[PDB]
């Protein structure tokens, strides 16, 4: 009993697809799903995806309503498809993966992940569901997450935050902390040591360390002198330069939150997706300084201090590679006469 | 168990909605219903109505597949809604009635015709299905059709033709003649004597009397001397005039079939509906004569002769009323010095 | 003189349809109405309804611009259609009624309300317009509102608030208090005693009594000792749990406005319509507690105290029926020993 | 240099994509591709597929313009994808396969068929292109066609007809006979003996044997006594019944061509796809007989004689399986007292 | 090398069209441009204009990213078209001019502005670009801006603000101040002395003079006794009435900012375009007072004092004409005895 009228029945009552039988009338007109309640037409879902309106409406109702990792983590890892679930990308208002495994007949490429066609793809397994760990041991390419320890496998601790119904949080009523495992062509691989982005928003910005709390409250000269950050060009990289028509650096999200309270500005996210590094079109409303492409990243200020602390100051320029979110990020370093000029993520 | 996937299942197998259980996948995209046979998408229904695509697709599958009266007949009687069926207008690619009675929940204004809301509306009953003759006796306003006799009621013989799956024919494997009955505000009415339009096409024209067979084969002069049709202006009304820029006459359809096979021409309907009187935009192509609005009717040539040979030729102008297809049609008659100039349907 | 160019002329000049003669050019393209001002195209209306773009544009221009009752009041009463006006539901962005009476030819089912087809429907009359009271006395089925007294009829005091151009307010420059009358099948009926929802928003929440002002400011323990609310489970019903992954109660809007400046959260109004009881998908940040369906209501805290302090605490649990907004709402109490456990609106 | 303006340039000049380099302006508006020639807008492509309008326009321009096998042949063999070409389905106005191999970046799943992802899929290879035969030897699952002999493999002769630009013909300026080869999981298979459907239209029917020519010219009784078909029920199954409301047989298409020229009728082709067996909704316009689902097949009359003259007439009911177009078709046989009643394709 | 794939490549990399070679795949579906990044579809542009989706996407990518005058300034002047650039109207989400000169082949009416067809139109020239100035000396109708002095021409100082990427600002990193010139049929014309609209928003309002700062902070009686504003009706024109169901005056944007802080209200911009005078549908909360059309303007409070102080208060009915933003605005002044009643911009 998989029908459009039954899916809309679960949306009306339970809020999501709960497997409850029952039917309600439905009207389809221009990427919008309507229903009739007490004689009036009520909107239920507006298709913003590249799929038909009835297919996307069914995938949205069968979304995962539990804490799941963020899309950028699943994309930095070679994940291609999900197993017996739907991971909804709330930033794109669309699914994160276009094919399914035993969820929607229109998008199903297979009923079970062990089928022959699922071999070259990297399947995502959720250890919190029964029998998923056994299938991961029998899969060729895959990624597994668990809340605890799995016997015989070396775990890699994940980030402290996770997405719940589109809300990134560090849960205390739930876990949001996962152990990560990965197999490639049957061989379990060692995930390297890495940093993690904090995934914070400009508005409702909150510090997470004593060094951060000092950065928001203290002045520019006061913060540099106390934390011995001289000759490291924190004025240009973090604070940013608004003196000329072109904006200088300003490549830390912590540098945006401090400027936002004292002087608002305009951001253009011309590539609206979830990535470790983001590029924005910035135009300072107070001075007039601007820059077409501005690569910004959200690292903990302590971690950025630790990274810049361990680099050579002799060479004029050199490529620096740092593993963040299970992937290598390339930085460009400029040095002149014992001090660094700029240090930004490479384009 | 009403659902979109179940309706498409009956369309794939039985061709129409037969009440068989089973589901098949469906894709909705831009007023078009698709299904997945094997592994390819197949078109099934193209919405050309003013209704949502999923609603019109269900009404089309639940159409009546038995000989039913034509739309122009039901419109002339003032029928407002059908009872427990759907009469599909094949000329408009849309239903003939928008509201339903116990057919589709989205369009159902009632579940039984005896409910209070259906009192002022003219309900159409089909006596060929059980129990309809009792509801007609208990209905305030309704129309009844049968194949035989009904006790205690005076019948009125209908036309010899009917529409079966969009094809108008005079059936011999089935019966297409119906006895008509009508009630208004509780009172049974006496239906008057009337003429019937033959409802024939242009390219596939067929005569239905010896006078018609003689009209097609014989020339203009020899058909007027025989049958004695002088002074009634059959050269203008039926044959038509192509000498000047404006076309003259041509109002009997049988004059179109004769001219069509000897020299084609163009026709624009610009009002595509089923009416007793049709207006066309005609261009002669051969000579260049044309007319914006040309009122055309399809009567048996014997009946048109009987109508014209029953008027007073003394007056100069007079409005004439004729009952055709259970409705009064108005004609304009011009007479000069004891003979007729023109005699066309009023606009 | 009803036309599209004329209606757009009134929209450009007067703002709404004022009946002023004049025309302006119009361009229609994908549910959007454009006009040319100084040589550039300007958007005027975006069709969000299930109606054609030109029909919905005319109904929106002819909307009622005076204080009118809220849609939930008109729906709790058996109101079906409006008489010589258009009540615009500012939620859903669509009219509240789909048929009209002498307003728009496309939607008009009649010109005057006393026509035969309007008898079984419950018509809404506005006593502030001339002659409406007389029609209500001859309406058989209808609902009437007045600012003063009608001789020979027993009035029922309505709520203090009303909607003006979509804004719910308690007007002092105008009068938003109305006397309510209702007739069924010719018989005037007695409207029962009822409570009224306050119709407030989360943001810009404002108390309306001393007990409410004490709720926002005082702590949880101090507000229960005072006002004497022990054993009545205001901790679970109003305050909320937030401790065990699934949210406890939180069934009062006053309970959501306190959680505001303390811990923001997310709300999903998966059925966007105006109802006396609303169901939200809540997911609280910071902790991670959530719940699929949460029935919330916005009563005055004094009224909820008056309701809960008049029940029997002996039974294990029964069903309680209370009248709010001229309709009965079912509550699900729960008791154990000499105290109550939960008391929530029934699904 | 792949671009929309370059593709449209080849469509304007060469007719199809020839890779000639050059650009012309293009306009996209509602599933239609326009171009500007001398200042006026000209339509070039109307999207009727389930793909974006710009993607389908590129696949249509890169279609194969050489004699290729029909889609029903490729479907019966289970072909899943084509190699370095695009097979256009002219009946569906859409490609026969959705994914591509080194043709269009939006649809390309691989650059060469030898990649790992293409292993489980049945790839189609055209031996008329250079290095395609070598890839078929190294392919796990594939289908090979050629005009001559390949050494080391046993060939299977195909049908005499093929599709050229949507026209099915038996060419003499080109060769439409192909040798068929197939591999599954590495092992080459032996294709069984089979019959072939002639793929003929109704309005342009042409006989292909002396028995067919005698069938069209001679009468019913005269064609039965000669060739001797006394108790095999060719007086229906091929001719048809037409006596009652339900139609008898008509299952040979050649029986439709004989009836069509003597009396037209209506045919509804729901599920419009290219299949070995087609189901039509037929309504005889002369008598009124009809049938919802009528299974029709197009075999040479000699072949159908060879099949029916090779069964056991003793049993009452028996399921018969015949290999036609490289697939097994099921038939229902009814016999009574030494003769055959009906013999139709199983639904 | 003009192509859709190359334009999208510059948008992904540089943010705007920079003339960089390279292509990326693109999908078009329902007024939205998509691209494939790491295997997922990402939205890049949503067509809100009256142009095809592919043409508007190219015009938006080629917009001017430098400080340019506002739309109302160019519209108050006779500007019809721009030369070798695209001025994007951010309030309408559409270009300010619909034809181009050497920018987009679909919209190019000419390559260079000196062509014959560009003579009767008023072309916009940017003196900051090489050339341009010399073309203005050889143009028949045009408008020229510059940062410095042009020898032999009398300049006119423009406003102190301009738009940069849709942000109106008084730049100190950039100049944002321009000299204005204009020619009509070959004759240079003298621009009159004018006032300038401040172009400020409501929610983030900021004073710009000592008199304004005193207006926000001080009370109504305190601000009128000082600055001698008795008998000039500043209580009705600027402050507002809010007493009698219909709002009185309130025609200064400075009057809205004061009321918005102390009591929010609703505004309908039923004509969303950039004009010197705006008309809003205002409904004040808490009171219920409203007005269909309320003409508002944003002048410096010192300026409005300077205008009202230099008028004759003895007469009624006269019509006052003031030059603001290079165009004359008509005011209606009402007087009674030795004081003025109202003074608003005329409808």
């Amino acid at each position: 009993h998989m029908s459009l009228e039954n899916v809309a029945f679960n949306v009306v009552n339970k809020g999501h697809f709960d497997g409850q039988q029952g039917e309600v009338p439905v009207s389809i007109i221009n990427n919008t799903v309507y229903t009739k309640v007490d004689g009036v037409d009520v909107e239920l879902f507006e298709n913003k995806t590249t799929l038909p309106v009835n297919v996307a409406f069914e995938l949205w109702a069968k979304r995962n309503i539990k804490p799941v990792p963020e899309v950028k983590i699943l994309n930095n890892l070679g994940v291609d498809i999900a197993a017996n679930t739907v991971i909804w990308d709330y930033k794109r208002d669309a699914p994160a993966h276009i094919s399914t495994i035993g969820v929607c007949s229109m998008t199903d490429i297979a009923k079970k992940p062990t089928e022959t066609i699922c071999a070259p793809l990297t399947v995502f397994f959720d250890g919190r569901v029964d029998g998923q760990v056994d299938l991961f041991r029998n899969a060729r390419n895959g990624v597994l997450i668990t809340e605890g320890s799995v016997k015989g496998l070396q775990p890699s601790v994940g980030p402290k935050q996770a997405s719940l119904n589109g809300v990134t949080l560090i849960g205390e009523a739930v876990k949001t902390q996962f152990n990560y495992y990965k197999k490639v062509d049957g061989v379990v691989q060692q995930l390297p040591e890495t940093y993690f982005t904090q995934s914070r928003n400009l508005q409702e910005f909150k510090p997470r360390s004593q060094m951060e709390i000092d950065f928001l409250e203290l002045a520019m000269d006061e913060f540099i002198e106390r934390y011995k950050l001289e000759g490291y060009a924190f004025e240009h990289i973090v604070y940013g330069d608004f003196s000329h028509s072109q904006l200088g650096g300003l490549h830390l999200l912590i540098g945006l939150a401090k400027r936002f309270k004292e002087s608002p500005f305009e951001l253009q996210d011309f590539i609206p997706m979830d990535s470790t590094v983001k590029n924005y079109f910035i135009t300072d409303a107070q001075t007039g300084s601007s820059k077409c492409v501005c690569s910004v990243i959200d690292l903990l200020l302590d971690d950025f201090v630790e990274i810049i602390k361990s680099q050579d100051l002799s060479v004029v320029s050199k490529v620096v590679k740092v593993t963040i979110d299970y992937t290598e990020i390339s930085f460009m370093l400029w040095c002149k006469d014992g001090h660094v000029e700029t240090f930004y993520p490479k384009l």
